[PDB]
């Protein structure tokens, strides 16, 4: 028992703002003291993303794919404002959508619960993990107004040559809007790999999502396809591990979700997820207590972060001087939740263990009273909180690491 | 002991199986012992628009626009297995489907609300009032399949002759999918009329939810439509009660829905009206504490009736001869709704003011500790729950009535 490591490697982005803080000091008291593993670095700090044209950013999405796990911590995503406050060049775009689109598949969003912070949801005993298509659908569409009389219409235009398909959509009297939306087959299938994928790793049942009801073709293209690739190369694998996949109407799947205790993992389309993933979000508590993780197809290969942004708010209290209480604990898991995926493809039992007992040990002590003020909120409330009801970032940190050594010796 | 009587008139539409069984007993204890209302009654139950050949269905809805107030019964929509039963002559178009046609407006589902019963939602305090907008999005949309790579465009044309615009929307490779959908501006127009009516009727504040961040023109329409009327008509009307209006992006609107004490209309599109509705409806509670209120978007055509069907499973026990504990608040309260807009119409205070103490008084019941078998389940189990925790349909009302009296005291 000293310093334990493991001989893949993990790939670090950097990120900024208060999640940059806690990122370091995470690094120092909570993992590098009792791991030593090897770690290729990046620095996606906007200082850097605007020094380099917006390509570590893109340097770390393809280092990724090559090491096969990663740790981003949260990054500023430009506003146009964000421009005027560091730097000019483009109002780039968000490294999120820049990295999942790279890698490929898709982000999974799981909370952290414990039991004396209470949910909103009085029936949600167990974690529901919202996985989001994150392509095509209304987000990439046409939209337009219309002012004249007219036609909508639509054509599909064959490639080879062949019969230019028409549809008659509506014809306007006055006015009103219109809009067009694609998705691809190969984006669905790969959502599905990847969700399919996602449960099977975590032994969780697997819903999806449509209106198929409504709309036979074009939800139905989704359903068919999970169905397509759940008796081909799943089902069979689900069963022995004894866990299932159904498909919901949506309506259905919220009422589920709402009335059910937890426990799955639920496909939503690129809508679906945005709409349900600020529910779920605000519902199980505080978003400082939930991870990302986005999953290849392939299933071997993954980058986890934590599910909130960069704390400005907080950031600007940091610069004040003052102290502050950050929830560090999604960005202490992102770490664990990547370096045991990392543990499980070395077949290292050490390793993956540490990664077990820090989760363990972060839970106890939130459960023996000791926590953040965005937690003793969750229990109490917004208006009835005070500060001998929590402890700042650093308390936490170094409560969490004295709790920790403790348990590192009995065993 | 007066008995209140009204001035103008009221329409009973009446239902099927269970609930037209409580909807008898409302009549008989609640209702015509403490007020007299001229009817016009139309029987919409499966047999009689089976007989009329749903002519009485026509005959009713057109009858509320004459009045301007309907309450409903549930019915039984035909489907399949429906036609075998019944033994129909042609399987008829839902009823609510067919009235609302001819009406028109918008329905908002309206939950009743009881002290001792918990929600799903910690936070809930008061109601959150869903206006879905039926009018197609994806619901009149064209969609198919593409299985040959090519290109899927989008052409506007001017039926004015011009030149039209085109939008090239995808190149495929693979195969994939592809969807075009529709709005009008009336349809969005008369959207809004009704949610401003209504909040305005309800003193509750409006929120309307969209996705204008992505859908800048389309999402756009309905933001723009909204505020065009919100500070041409409405925004002296709103203050002066104490009142608003905000839009909102969708993802607020949840996440609010969820932190917020709540005491709001939300109006959202046809799509976001449906999903919500239907996890919005389980977090309250059982379907017997909710009424649907399609209101037209002048304001004065209404028709009122529970969040809920005809309560099959239970219409077969009290066939076979057990007890029965169907919850029928929603169905009073459609009752009471209802009343409620022919009394503001009639500028008629004494129905009003019985309207108001039913509903109290029905909340009294429940607080004190008289409830039906759902609101025992709610507070108590599902398990852990025993005969001396519920009230039976019959001699639920029956302990409300008593307690009505108590309180006819003005
Ligand atoms: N990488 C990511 O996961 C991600 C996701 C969304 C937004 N962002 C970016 O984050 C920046 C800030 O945006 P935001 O307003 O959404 O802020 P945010 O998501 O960091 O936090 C939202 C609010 O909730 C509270 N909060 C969230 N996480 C917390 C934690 N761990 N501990 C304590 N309190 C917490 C804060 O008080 C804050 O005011 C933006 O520049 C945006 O581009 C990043
Ligand atoms: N007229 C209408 O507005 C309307 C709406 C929905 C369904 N229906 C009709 O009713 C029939 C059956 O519908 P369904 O069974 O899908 O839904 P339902 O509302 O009839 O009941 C479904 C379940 O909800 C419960 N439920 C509903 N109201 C309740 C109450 N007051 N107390 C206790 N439990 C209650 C029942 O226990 C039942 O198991 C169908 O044939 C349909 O056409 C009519
Ligand atoms: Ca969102
Ligand atoms: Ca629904």
């Amino acid at each position: 028992s000293n310093k334990i490591s493991a001989t893949g490697v993990l790939v670090e982005l950097d990120g900024d703002e208060m999640t940059r803080v806690i990122w370091k000091k995470i690094k120092e008291t909570l993992i590098f003291p009792f791991v030593n593993v090897p770690i290729e670095y990046y620095d996606l700090s906007m200082e850097n993303r605007d020094k380099t044209e917006d390509r570590v950013t893109v340097e770390a999405a393809y280092a990724i794919k090559k090491h096969g796990v990663g740790v981003k911590c949260a990054t500023i995503t430009p506003d146009e404002a964000r421009v005027k406050e560091f730097n000019l060049k483009k109002m780039w775009r968000s490294p999120n959508g820049t990295i999942r689109t790279i890698l490929g598949g898709t982000v999974f969003r799981e909370p952290i619960i414990c039991s004396n912070v209470p949910r909103l949801v009085t029936t949600w005993k167990k974690p529901v993990v919202i996985g989001r298509h994150a392509f095509g659908d209304q987000y990439s569409a046409t939209d337009a107004v219309v002012k004249e009389p007219g036609t909508f219409e639509m054509r599909f235009i064959p490639a080879n040559g062949g019969e230019p398909k028409v549809y008659k959509v509506f014809d306007y009297k006055s006015g009103g809007v219109m809009m067009g939306m694609y998705n691809t087959d190969d984006s669905i299938r790969d959502f599905a790999r990847s969700c399919f994928e996602f449960a099977l790793a975590r032994k969780w049942p697997l819903y999806l999502s449509t209106k198929n009801t409504i709309l036979k073709h074009y939800d139905g293209r989704f359903k068919d396809i999970f169905a397509e690739m759940y008796k081909a190369l799943y089902e069979t694998k689900f069963k022995t591990c004894g866990i299932f996949y159904e498909h919901r109407l949506i309506d259905d799947m919220v009422a589920h979700c709402m009335r059910s205790e937890g426990g799955y993992v639920w496909a939503c389309k690129n809508y679906d997820g945005d709409v349900q993933s600020d529910s779920l979000a605000q519902g199980f508590g505080s978003l400082g207590m939930m991870t990302s993780i986005l999953m290849t197809p392939d299933g071997k290969t993954v980058e986890v972060e934590a599910a909130h942004g960069t704390v400005t708010r907080h950031y600007r209290d940091y610069q004040k001087g003052k102290e502050t209480s950050t929830n560090p604990v999604a960005s202490i898991f992102a770490w664990t939740r990547a370096l045991a995926h990392r543990a499980r493809v070395d077949n290292n039992n050490t390793l993956l263990e540490f990664t077990q007992r820090l989760e363990d040990v972060i839970i106890a002590t939130i459960e023996a009273g000791a926590m953040t003020e965005d937690l003793a909120i969750c229990i109490k409330g917004e208006k009835n909180v005070v500060r001998a009801d929590y402890l700042n970032t650093d308390e936490f940190i170094d409560a969490v690491s004295q709790r920790l050594k403790v348990a590192m010796q009995k065993s």
